[PDB]
């Protein structure tokens, strides 16, 4: 059996072939302790990754090396999965075929190197990198169809047609789960909410979760949320405050479709989909707008699926067939297509052998 | 014309939209009797608001209905607002738009609440809220740059850009005007000294206000209270005791700087502004850098500004260009920005009537 | 080999390290002859230490060097601490590495005191100042949680991270085992008697010990003192007079929810939890909640227990789970505490000796 870890930029999952649920999905955080010290508790490794680091803060600098599905450290990278083989699945990474993934539109380089360290520090026998989008559009069963991410890193669209991506077209938008969960963090102030530390930040991310909806049309909604409290809905924060939600509901899914509520003026995912579509080949559109599959963490916020139906609908001929498929799991859809795609007996001549690698190197992918 | 209402966790500052300078400033306090005993020609009275909360204090017992920028209890905030109107500023609600000021960054319900007693106790024909530290942007008299609102209760790093915030950097830290005086309170009783009533508490928050200085360096300070007693300063503690307050003085309001002096898991004020900058769209910060504001109470500390100066450009890149302003009015500057903004020719259509309360109801704005 | 000893402001807890139950239990109190009082039977004395400076208490001018965990008089503390070692330990201080305890706020120069005293004078191979509370919640064997320390002369609520106090949560409160021994002294006075001689000075202390309980529902136990039955509760004093005590038995240890019985303006117990876990971070409130130790000389009333948890449930509201608990040991959990953790096999490596602090300094520790 053979591995796959999923490199989130905030979330990273990890198991084998074949589990349908992913076997290790943790905060990807590399904690070091603020003062290393000769003892047991006191702090005493050079690096600790996953909840144990998300408890320790207390004691340590917490890093996040992935920014954008871009891997923006190396040194941390590797140690992640150094503790994601041996800490998370509790196995040996010379023994397992890895497949580990990629953030769309990824220099080269970037690539090459994931590839470096795999075969290098880690000894991995076999590995194949794989792209996002792609392997979640694999959790759907489909060749064909534009598929749109939005993690905790970054929200990015790709025109998948037929197993392949259409690079001129693969759009991404900086704003995330991530500057989401900072969008409810910015707007819960002058009620007094207390959004600060890392871990009020990580209630405020509770809230996004369970509360936060894409209203069907944002300015009626607002004048309900002003005639009623139909919106307002209660929470108790962790202490015990007997907190109410309401606008914030809508509000805060809402800076996917309005990059400019947190102050970026790009285009909201919606936007960028038709937008993505258009670059590509007449021929090409059709089956990507029948065939929009949601991808991620940020994707899961109810209204999401009929509202996209409603804009796109707007967007596109009355007499095209605009279509959402988005699947329940989707902030794991992109391990499921790592387990599946390492599962296929087809792709067990697909893998990057250590053959191929110590006669041709990084370089060939 | 119309009332603006600065409601601190520690002093509510109201007055008429068109002077300078406001006429109700009072300490955010509501008394309660520790016994049944007849004043001196009054009634028993349940309650005491502000002043005479603050004079017959000893034999009762204070409550301040605002902690850490929240108003938290809504009984007592209703006798604060009547205690203005019936009280300080002699004037009946029902003649007057009324303004009062909030948290950088709102939700709903305790505006709600706010509104909502408003328009309906007190009758007041229009309310409107707006925003502290933006309000003290706007008595700086500019639109773009970030403030650093620090009262009694709650600091805030709040960048800016057009009239409002970016707001996903607004950093709150719960550390601020209070914990301050329970480390002096604490490193008196270290001295060797001891306090016991909140009256005591106040002569130590007191000190505060006189003797507490931040240096431009710690640890240049802490030699030269090592060299000279220069740094003691004195001072008749009402009783009698002439108590000598040396290395203290600084080693108090640093606190901001340094969360780890009285034992709290924060990084100091100093990063906090860094890490908000970064945390915001990477150019435009250059006039956030340009234009670092400050305001409250515990921003009155001697040397603050200039430190802030030290301190900020050694974390941020040399190039950064970064300019500390600290209003010397600076506990009245969010009125300041309250009285002229709400004699606004062109804002006087932005005010909350009672008409869209009768109508629309509390969840306005 | 090791000793661990432990320093209250009434009594002193020595022994050997992996020892249960302390060694040596000896009266801070360091009293001098008012007279060249020749004891017919012995030569001229210097100065008692403890037990027979307490049995000669007439004849001298007694002061505690230890004065609320804090140590104001080192002249004192070093005699005893002399007795410590060659007359109550009966040891070679040179052979025998020794550990003492420290107040939850301790000054560094107090710990550096310490720390001179233990090597230069008494020339002890290594020696260690642990900070008490924390050390009995290492007999309560964990990491986090919140300590309600409270003793013969302090009360206390620790906060421990991982091995790190937070200091703005600990509190600390100047009314305890001697501020509550002397307050059953007078409310037995108008009980209708007269704690004359010495003995019925410190049998008033003996009745605490003896019949105390933190009851709970204080309030329709006042009834029960209104009804009186058989909760009267007599007992032989000293010599044969029955003194019968019932209610101001309860309606003593009462007086650790409400400082208003002694006439202080602060808080009670309870509540100064309540604001530790508050001032603290949000994501650890839950462990402290439910980590809540009792240890100390107030501690021992029954009922005191239940007391916490039911008072902290009202206060905290209601997702959270609480647990306050209260070992059979806790009077002298401290010493349990240092000793168990001097003896541990991972503890060398925190044994600082001579040869670091010559080399180092007083600051090495």
């Amino acid at each position: 059996a053979a591995l796959v870890i999923d490199n989130g930029s905030g979330m990273c999952k990890a198991g084998f072939a074949g589990d349908d649920a992913p076997r290790a999905v943790f905060p990807s955080i590399v904690g070091r302790p603020r003062h290393q010290g000769i003892m047991v508790g006191m702090g005493q490794k050079d690096s600790y990754v996953g909840d144990e680091a998300q408890s320790k803060r207390g004691i340590l600098t917490l890093r996040y090396p992935i920014e954008h599905g871009i891997v923006t450290n190396w040194d941390d990278m590797e140690k992640i999965w150094h503790h994601t083989f041996y800490n998370e699945l509790r196995v040996a990474p010379e023994e397992h075929p890895v497949l580990l993934t990629e953030a769309p539109m990824n220099p080269k380089s970037n690539r090459e190197k994931m590839t470096q360290i795999m075969f290098e520090t880690f000894n991995v026998p076999a590995f194949y990198v794989s792209i996002q989008a792609v392997l979640s559009l694999y959790s759907s069963g489909r060749t064909t169809g534009i598929v749109l991410d939005s993690g905790d890193g970054v929200t990015h669209v790709v025109p998948i047609y037929a197993g392949f991506s259409l690079p001129h077209a693969i759009l991404r938008i900086d704003l995330a789960g991530r500057d989401l969960t900072d969008y409810l963090m910015k707007i819960l102030s002058e009620r007094g909410y207390s959004f600060s530390t890392t871990a009020e930040r990580e209630i405020v991310r509770d809230i996004k979760e369970k509360l936060c909806y894409v209203a069907l049309d944002f300015e009626q909604e607002m004048q309900t949320a002003a005639q009623s409290s139909s919106i307002e809905k209660s929470y108790e924060l962790p202490d015990g405050q007997v907190i109410t939600i309401g606008n914030e509901r809508f509000r805060a899914p809402e800076a996917l479709f309005h990059p400019s509520v947190l102050g970026l003026e790009s285009a909201g995912i919606d936007q960028t989909t038709y937008n993505s579509i258009m670059k590509c080949d007449v021929d090409v559109r059709k089956e990507l707008y029948g065939n929009i599959v949601m991808s991620g963490g940020t994707t899961m916020f109810p209204g999401i699926a009929e509202r996209m139906q409603k804009e796109i609908t707007a967007l596109a001929p009355s007499s095209m067939k605009v279509k959402i498929i988005a699947p329940p799991e989707r902030k794991y859809s992109v391990w499921i297509g790592g387990s599946i795609l390492a599962s296929l007996t087809t792709f067990q001549q697909m893998w990057i052998s250590k053959q191929e690698y110590d006669e041709s190197g990084p370089s060939i992918v």
